[PDB]
């Protein structure tokens, strides 16, 4: 005998599965009694979450608006079209010059879909090296020559690097490598680069070697929407992005592509739109995740607001303020500052590896990540998440105090037990000094609001 | 200018922050329960799944595997994901020493393309059930004119096998013939519109004869598999990929199962799938997992192990059967003459109709079917029972669905005979057709008599 | 102190290196005191050999006539142009409709060069299966899936087969496989197919699936020159060939390609010529072997002669006569006859493998090769070489006697020692019956003239 | 109609069977010895090599390896080929337990492309000396515009390294930098117009640092290598490919050498090259061996181990040096300022001339050089000593060659200044130029004073 629809289909989660209910509540507390400094993380809005957990997940809508494989998409179409037009509006794009596909399941899929549209297998790609701040999806093989990223498995990648002493992109060595190697695609954009991008220069290099130019703006998408950093849309043929980082929406990706007539350089037009959409479906993805697309549409509307431009401005200023704080304490920052949402902290001068600081920090509910510079010798630290919780400059200056205390403890433990990791671990067991910091982090964290859910009704 | 307070942008309900989207979701809530959904790939998932899906799990970055993440703060995400992985084994009755699972694929197509990347180099050969015979795009697809459509045919080398051109069953003899000519590294079984069960043992026989891996993509029938109501592919397959949002009734995600442990006989060797598969998902293809999806999936998998889910699985079968026997009783033709799973494939060419015309008119009566190919424009339509069975429909109610479809096809032929075969002509008969209106209205009245999972009809804006 | 030019540069081979001199003399005797039935072998003319061993080997002439990379090619150019025009004349081709490149070093290179001109790596190719009579260069992988032929390593090949009971090409299963698999290139022509080729049908199949059609006529090239078999030039886009088989020239290859306007099927022309020449040089080969090209030009002139049409006619008739002889003794021929230079002898009916007959035959200076049918169950037997020595029908009927005696001895040994190869070997040691046959072969072989050198001045 | 008798078609000499070709060979015999051949890749081989080359060895089919042929009748071909293989090891002083050789390549480019197929999968990465810096097409070559020209760049993934842009030497630091960015599976050393020796130990250092195989293509300097007059690549390279018709003075063929036996230190492992290389030649790429070439090569290899060949090798070096020092003494510029092998590379841009104009005028005086690139139309010409040294020329005679070239370049500038830089203009000065005639005639008079290998001048038709 079948369970009545009420019993299995309508009963709240807290009853259907306490185990998972209880774990979600514990993660809810973790997100708001710690200090979240992972530069790729944010806290999204309750509205976005409601769209995300909606009946839109039940619908199959392979294809795209007006070219669907089967019917019943009368309202999905308005949602997707509404999502696409808000995407253009949030980045101030004329619709006669740009289009967007909002179906990619996430960032990595968007990237691989766009490659598939414009490149044949084994075509050459250049992206920012991982160790110089790049991303897996831009290409990565190891020193042994094992191909790690699918970009490196299905295409041929070669990375360009930052200057070995300044930490800035080396635009001359870039140009040099593009002309030896002759990539069909140059990727700009990164995961841990703390400075803005000279897209005009990348366009100078791409025209010199015959390449397409793609920007992957996942990290700074929110800053781009507020016109708070250089717009890659002025110079690139394609822009990919994530929607859950500085943009503060759901986890999803977007591909923006040029349309209309070519800037004279004959009398032809761009041919990206059909190749891009087709690469997404039917080539690479199945049915779009329409709950994600609804949520994104909500996030794109929020992202166009005056309140969101102030958020973007405040993200940059918080990162600067934390940056100037660390430097005033003697600490080294890659490029000696920041122009975007993150700072890159160089720990080799102190004799420390990124692993050791990130472990002790994690012990105090400060989440950072180890990260390469120029074992990883640094940590990446971002402003968006905590800024979304309403922290301003005085507050990030205090986060800086917390970090400074962590590294001190880290040096004191290294000074007492040794440089090897087996030795560093020995001084984490029942450290009364680490405890005192975890408590001070928790009390500081509880002074702030939290978007997405109500802290006044959570189980813990 | 100042920052918006957290309560204003971040806690305010969706209905205030964005009326337009709230409105459109409410309209689509109405469409889902005032019509008849018969897309074989569609289901209606539980409110408990949707609560996990719309949750704060979407803020966490957890690149990696439980226990081996890239950065910290994953104490509870590792628990949710491990719970999910252990429940995926339970729901399909797998010994934890012979099978593992990766639950990170964003969807079904990502799970397939990751599975291939793990066990194949680029351009390796693949065989899957042809699209025209009931297969799926991710199993390989180029057109007559040579154009490579599926990613699987772009980065690997595919060649399809077909059903018997007169009976509609998989032609197992011709499968073996092609696999020995072509020598694929991977054979795929499973499909999107195949109305019979699969002979996995036979597929294992062919894979062992030509030296291929055997992968079953069980997306469509995964819920029937969990309930042990169809043949299990785990008895014979090396890898089993699946979607979780069809007959499984979960969120939109995918999973990849792999054999692990010792192999029956090249000396005491063991399966090596585990590492290559997890690594193919991350870091090779995917980025951060979608943790809300993994929590929602963990919910669905627990629900999928409950005694009521077995009853649900039996019922979708019986509902598909009853509808099949009802249609044939009215004189219609079904590919292979019936069904043994969740769907029926309806051959319309005997009526001189295209699946196009039937799908269009049905949609105008709130009946969602999709046009579909038959062994030989699409000459059929595909019809599935999971969704409507999830709303409580039993056999008597699917015989009423069959009566509606009959009325629909009768409307279609009366339009064809009146205006012509041309699709220009056909559409003329769909304007102001009071006979269609009475059917759309008879459909909506039937539809309202049954409950609805996921939300509360008593709370909807449009009643 | 340098050796004078006379001492090292002009001294005859018999003095500079007796070892090699002596081995060449022993191979000279072997070629004219045996019975050479390898269908791919011939005996070429003294004139061709003189061109082959000429000062033309010292010249570097990268490029082609009138487009050379450097000078001094005033006479090489006339030789190559003379070679190309004789190539067209020997196969009755209008020069406004066909061109030829005569630079490929041999057959396999010609084939791989032509693939390279018209296909991209991994494009799909269909060729006659090896076991059905095809050639390595048309595509070959093993049952384990190891790629053997470079055609299978750098492109994707799938073989079409002969009918499992008649041994003829299965033109219906051919068409079926081309439409599933969709090759960009279909190869026709073979190494051991004893019947003519329905090129019109192959053209019907290639137009149905969008493929180029190439014929590899290496084995029957001489028969084509005499218009003694169907011309592939009526129906194919490209024809490759060897020049040392039935054509009786030096070891080298040629690529013929269509030129001029397309047969209407708009108003465009063929684009093979530049791609083909470019694939040969600079893509695949270095300097052409100008001694080979001189020799080929000599062979092409000989190949146009009335004496050579009679040779081609006589090759076919000899193979028929040997064919009808074996069959009159009860033996099975694949397709029950032959229309070209070879017969394929099916030995499974007698309970024998091709290995065993070819070993005993080799013991009597009868050279044949084991070969697959439909361990290999057959032997391939060709007429050209012995026909070039002037054997006519009565003489090949006698060769048939020799073969019949060999198989009898082979059955008698199998009947006495066993079916396994370890057992068959046991009865080859000091077999007085095999000796009597080797002697009868030698005395028969000495009754005939020999081209290429003078038997009246050889060391042995 | 009847068959021509064997004596008529098959035994009649070339001069009767085909006057046209006989005539043209005789004219080309005359060109070869009444001019000055300075193509660095050209030589004049011995009559004994040519007798093996034009022999009945061309009738035999011997697909396979000695001992492991496809069909019989190869008793003496296996002996010739084994003799040839053993002499190839002797001529380069290789221990038979550490090195093997395959002598079946039809030419140099086939030997290279077979070597790659044996040790690399398709699309694996390769680094070779750039064309513009002195490398060879088979080492990889795409143009600025992206066009893939070399087969090596079509089926594999190549990237060139370059000479130092001011000194002309290989830039070993930038080589190491690129190889660590690009991670090739194979590094190639050797070239076609590099005037210095190679630092194989350095190349081995880079290959070991980035984990690549190291192959030396020694085509140009193989004769100098056999004579131990330049650095041996066998000390450091895994595989050594070569042509046999340049400084080696053999027929047109190639060879591939491979290391075999134990490797110095991943535990007591051994080299695995032998099988993959022979199999790559046959059956993967080539068909029947050209046995006349293998016999002719066996002759050249014996001759190449004689004491006179060492004296010849020393002399080509000294001849190239003397010509280099003579040219510089007249004010000319040589890339890297001299030579340590068989050739000089002459930078003409300092005179405002293109290699085109010099090569054209030289050809009109029976002086064969080839235009060639320099570190930065080709701005240089390449000039080689092997050929003319083979005719007995020593230093005094190469200083006379230098005097002729000087006269040639002086004629060229006097034409440039008179008519202009335009190649339209330039050609105007080449018609009825009695100063060129006196130089063409002074050249032909010089040329006749020296003997000639391969044939007998006293027997030629055109004297
Ligand atoms: C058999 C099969 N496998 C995989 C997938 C991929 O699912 P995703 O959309 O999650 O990528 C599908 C899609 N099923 C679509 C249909 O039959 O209507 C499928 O039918
Ligand atoms: C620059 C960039 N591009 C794309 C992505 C892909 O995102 P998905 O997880 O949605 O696939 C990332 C991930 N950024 C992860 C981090 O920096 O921690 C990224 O940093
Ligand atoms: C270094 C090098 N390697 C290989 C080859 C190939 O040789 P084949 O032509 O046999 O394929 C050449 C040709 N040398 C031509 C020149 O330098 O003028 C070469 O210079
Ligand atoms: C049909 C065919 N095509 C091409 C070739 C290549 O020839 P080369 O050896 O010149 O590469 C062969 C060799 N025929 C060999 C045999 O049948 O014994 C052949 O049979």
């Amino acid at each position: 005998h079948m369970d009545p629809v009420s019993v299995w289909g309508n009963t709240p989660l807290a009853t259907v599965d306490p185990e998972i209910h209880d774990l979600i509540e514990k993660e809810k507390r973790r997100q708001c009694r710690g200090i979240e400094l992972i530069a790729s993380e944010n806290f999204t809005s309750f509205a976005v979450i409601e769209a995300l957990g909606s009946a839109l997940t039940n619908k199959y809508s392979e294809g795209m608006p007006g070219n669907r494989y089967y019917g019943g998409n009368e309202y999905i179409d308005q949602i997707e079209n509404l999502c696409r037009s808000r995407a253009l509006q949030a980045f101030h794009l004329d619709a006669q010059s740009w289009g967007v596909n909002v179906q990619p399941y996430s960032g990595s899929p968007a990237n691989f879909a766009a490659y598939t549209a414009v490149l044949n297998p084994h075509d050459r790609i250049m992206g920012l090296d991982l160790r110089s701040g790049g991303h897996l999806t831009h290409g990565y093989y190891t020193s042994g020559g094992k191909k790690i990223s699918a970009t490196s498995i299905y295409f041929e990648s070669l990375p360009y690097k930052v200057n070995s002493t300044t930490g800035y992109i080396d635009y001359d060595r870039l140009e040099e490598k593009a002309l030896d190697f002759r990539p069909k695609l140059i990727i700009c954009g990164g995961s841990a680069y703390p400075r803005d991008w000279d897209y005009k220069r990348f366009r100078e290099v791409a025209d010199k070697c015959g390449a397409l130019l793609l920007c992957d703006m996942a990290h700074t998408s929110g800053l781009v929407a507020a016109q708070e950093v250089n717009s890659p849309f002025e110079y690139c043929d394609i822009v990919t992005t994530t929607t859950h980082k500085s943009l503060r929406g759901p986890r999803a990706g977007m591909i923006f592509y040029r349309k209309g007539p070519k800037p004279p350089k004959e009398n032809a037009v761009y041919d990206f739109e059909d190749k891009i959409n087709f690469a997404v479906f039917p080539s690479l993805q199945g049915g779009p995740h329409n709950h994600q697309i609804g949520a994104l549409a909500v996030a794109l509307k929020q992202a166009a607001s005056p309140g969101f431009k102030a958020y973007a401005k405040q993200v940059k200023a918080n990162a600067v303020a934390l940056g100037k704080y660390l430097m005033g304490k003697g600490y080294s920052l890659v490029t000696g500052g920041t122009e975007n949402h993150l700072v890159l902290w160089d720990l080799r001068p102190l004799g420390l590896t990124g692993n050791k600081v990130e472990k002790l920090c994690d012990l105090c509910n400060i989440t950072v990540n180890k990260n390469a510079v120029f074992a990883p010798g640094g940590v990446r630290i971002g402003a968006p998440a905590m800024t979304s919780r309403g922290l301003v400059e005085k507050d990030f200056e205090q986060i800086g105090e917390f970090l400074h205390r962590a590294v001190t403890l880290t040096l004191e433990i290294q000074k007492e037990h040794g440089k090897l990791l087996k030795d560093f671990n020995k001084g984490l067991v029942n450290n009364k000094a680490i405890e005192d910091l975890k408590a001070d982090v928790e009390k500081f964290s509880a002074l702030f609001d939290m978007p997405g859910f109500l802290v006044s009704e959570m189980k813990y």
